[PDB]
């Protein structure tokens, strides 16, 4: 029950988004972490719309291919749902109950506290401690989402021969990987108020963290796909080619002047406005750092541009800066893909919780 | 179900109980970095812990109560350890298709066949390794068992102080955990080292490669032998002698007691370390790490290094760690080599 007579582990960090699937495997010896494997597999179009999986078979195939590229034997994974699909409430329950009695009361009365219909609820709970109002009672934390969100991921992973050991929340994954960034920035958490800007292909999310803890969160429909869509149109290229054009280069001379710079400015506008909301909605007046995450954060000197326009220290996220690397992992490819792997990193970090 | 992590989140006190003292250590984690939140050392009443066994139960709880007050921690959950000598470890072949709880029961019936302890008095930990290569229809299950009394007496002791053992670890595993932090000092992956822990009533030798223990030996030699010589020469109590040893005695001391005793150490070190090269593949140890309270003797590391021609270092797991405000940086450094076990126990929080 309590025996640690055996010394034991790790779980695959699998980030499923609208456009791709990212896999990351970590290990640790003593204090410091090491990257055992990573890979990225693009998704078929419309396989995932917004945050919703639709082509269940499509995601499965991608997960199968991402395992082959990653070359890992691990079959357990941490996946995440969006925080927007999670309802969190604190309620009072009677103290002195077993876990079963506790689960019965919650399963029965879930609908009383959460908007979702009883049959569709997937609820996680945690006893916080004795209630301050009445010592005869305890405060219990509730977090619930529609069961369908969990079940589609189970089914998707199962097709690739993987299992979802933990269903996480994206915001939590971000925190765990942010905590590793400390070195790069400060280092110390030091009440560092940091704006993490995740610029995905279709979605951009601002998350402000105080001393390692998420506070503000908001999301705009801004993304790197708009850059891709512009590259497609000007040069007559498919979505596949446009994405490749951004990293590979090769596009003619007018690209920087006509396409990339206007997109960069749009990125700056989006970041600026997003940051305005946060200062307005709290006691915080400024942030110590801005951290750029997502694939679009790899755009050359995007950090410098944001830095000059806003006046706030801005850097591209690299959680793997102080990490050891497996010989199978290419340092160049990982470094170029580092900001897009913040979620995948945080998911893998759940293994060490 | 158990799958769910819609809610996010637990640190445990490292409680090292030896023959002479109780040592507490509390760690916190920020990303990869470790921070020392609290620590304290409390002497034990004599004959409260003999060898590796707790005899005077209330005496330990009292020491635990007082070590809590000194450390000033709010934590009530802890990790304690049993000696590896009380732990039997073996891999057996079991039937496949049995659930975890199902397996727990069948272990009871089969325990009798493979573990030395009586059925009624055995505590068993197990882990499924995977399918058996001998027969795929069966699975390999790792077993680790100790007499239940070892677990029960420590629970009862912690309970007298209002603490609870969340995990019953093994000393050797704790040493490993703590030793991997050393590597940062030695640089950088630990890659073979011998760890010499010199306690009050006992000295223990262990060797580690790329982060893993390989060898173990022990002897009744310790700093108490030094204390006892001090007691006799100047008619001072064990408390006085131990205090005088750290505080610093008539000039006579250095030549008549201190120097001989160091000589007694280096010989006891020399004999023990010879067997490892004799009983294994490895022919050279890269470094000797001194641990235990007696390892804090000035220039003892250097004296051992010369006589054995092997790089010698005094352990300090907290070298790269951050410190909480209430922790004294100076006192911790002085006590660091004696806190390797307590440190390793606290690290189990993050395991
Ligand atoms: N090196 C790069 N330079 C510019 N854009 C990139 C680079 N790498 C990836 N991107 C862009 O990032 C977008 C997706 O990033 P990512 O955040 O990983 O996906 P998601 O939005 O699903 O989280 C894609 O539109 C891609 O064009
Ligand atoms: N600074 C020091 N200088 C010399 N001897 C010390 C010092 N600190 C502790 N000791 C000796 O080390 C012994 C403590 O051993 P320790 O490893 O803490 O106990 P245990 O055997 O329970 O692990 C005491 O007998 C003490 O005499
Ligand atoms: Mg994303
Ligand atoms: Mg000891």
């Amino acid at each position: 029950h309590m025996l640690g007579l055996i010394k034991k582990n790790t779980l695959l960090g699998i980030d499923i988004s609208s456009t791709s699937v990212k896999l990351l495997e970590l290990s640790r010896s003593g204090g410091r972490y090491k990257v055992e494997a990573y890979a990225v597999e693009p998704l078929p179009p419309n396989a995932v719309v917004e945050k919703n999986i639709v082509e269940l078979e499509g995601v499965g195939q991608a997960l199968s291919r991402v395992l082959v590229k990653a070359k890992t034997n691990l079959k357990s994974a941490v996946v995440a749902v969006a925080g927007s699909a999670v309802i969190t409430k604190t309620i009072e329950m009677e103290a002195g109950l077993s876990e079963d009695e506790l689960e019965n009361q919650l399963k029965i009365e879930a609908d009383q506290y959460i908007p979702y219909p009883l049959e569709e609820v997937a609820i996680d709970f945690e006893v916080q401690g004795l209630s301050a109002r009445n010592p005869e009672r305890v405060d219990v934390l509730l977090a619930a989402c529609r069961k369908e969100n969990v079940e589609v991921r189970e089914a998707a992973l199962a097709l690739a021969g993987l299992t979802a050991k933990v269903v996480d929340v994206e915001a939590y994954a971000l925190e765990r990987s942010y905590a590793l960034l400390s070195s790069q920035l400060g280092a110390d958490t030091d009440q560092l108020t940091v704006a993490v800007v995740d610029i995905g292909a279709t979605m951009t999310t601002l998350s402000v963290l105080h001393n390692g803890r998420t506070i503000y969160t908001r999301e705009q429909l801004f993304g790197g796909r708009q850059l891709t869509e512009e590259i497609q149109r000007r040069y007559g290229l498919s979505v596949e080619e446009a994405g490749l054009a951004k990293k590979q280069g090769g596009l003619p001379d007018d690209y920087d002047s006509e396409v990339l710079r206007p997109f960069k400015d749009a990125v700056v506008q989006q970041v600026s406005r997003s940051l305005q909301f946060f200062f307005a909605a709290g006691q915080f007046n400024d942030v110590d750092y801005i951290v750029l995450a997502g694939g679009t954060a790899s755009i050359q000197d995007l950090d410098r541009l944001i830095q000059q326009k806003i006046g706030t220290p801005t850097l591209v996220a690299n959680p793997f800066a102080d990490m050891a690397l497996n010989g199978k992992v290419n340092a160049g490819a990982l470094a170029s893909d580092a900001p897009a792997l913040m979620i995948a990193c945080g998911l893998a970090l759940r293994s060490f919780d």
